[PDB]
């Protein structure tokens, strides 16, 4: 089985029109199948190689319009899938068919769907979408759309842990100290403050402050005291009283 799914990805790159336009889209849908199936009915080793086969021909110029946009329904379907070696996978899938390519509203879906993936979904699994979130949302669709999904899925409720969630928001406004847009860093802080009037626990809600002012803070020094912030997580301390007050003061003198 393994071995007869590797010739036919070989014959719709390099010699379409020798074979016929109706054949290069069938070999797309048997993929859908097999790949949509549980966990032991298509194995580890047969789930792993038909779906890097997948993203080669799409960065091949070489499918049509329609043809591509089959690829793109059957990558949603499988993030949501619980085996996350299964779903570190199809993860791959969903970014190249973005990278090969109503305009504004079809990609709210798609980013939503990595953000979730952080919710549920182990801590082998989650390691990877911290790394990426940072440089992808910068990317694509401008930061006055970024702001809104990132601190409302920060301060949720069934977030499990903020601890690799807090990775995530360090990395976006230092890109955002640009010239242009490094004093629209400020006015994105004054709203998010309301916000914590409506308490968390006690402990549990100091502990997101100070982490936030570091990420919008001064260049040398301020800026490296965010992995001793997040190190302690929970346990307030009289040590750790006193580390909120220096950090959002230098902020009232930066603004």
């Amino acid at each position: 089985v393994l071995v007869m799914c590797a010739t036919a990805f070989y014959l719709i790159e390099n010699y379409p029109l020798d074979v016929g336009p109706e054949f290069s889209a069938s070999i797309i849908q048997m993929c859908g199948v097999m790949l949509s199936g549980s966990e032991e009915s298509t194995p580890s080793i047969i789930y792993h190689c038909a779906l890097r086969g997948l993203e080669r021909l799409l960065l091949s110029e070489q499918l049509s319009r329609l043809d591509a946009e089959s690829l793109v329904k059957l990558s949603v379907d499988r993030v949501n899938v619980h085996s996350p070696h299964r779903a570190m996978a199809a993860l791959g899938l969903m970014l190249t068919c973005m990278y090969t390519g109503e305009s504004v509203i079809v990609a709210m879906e798609r980013v939503s769907v990595l953000f979730d993936r952080i919710r549920k979904g182990f801590p082998c699994e989650a390691r990877v979408v911290a790394r990426i979130l940072p440089q992808f949302l910068d990317d694509f669709f401008p930061p006055q759309d970024i702001m809104n999904k990132v601190i409302g899925e920060f301060l949720s409720n069934q977030q499990p842990y903020p601890q690799f969630m807090a990775t995530v928001v360090y990395k976006v406004f230092q890109t955002l100290h640009s010239t242009g847009q490094s004093s629209m860093v400020r006015d994105w802080v004054m709203l998010s403050l309301s916000n914590f009037t409506q308490r968390a626990p006690v402990a549990m809600a100091t502990w997101s402050l100070s982490c936030f002012f570091v990420s919008a803070s001064t260049s040398p020094w301020v800026a490296a005291i965010l992995p001793h912030v997040i190190s302690r997580m929970g346990k307030l301390e009289q040590v750790d009283v006193n580390l909120f007050c220096l950090v959002a003061t230098d902020f009232y003198r930066h603004q």
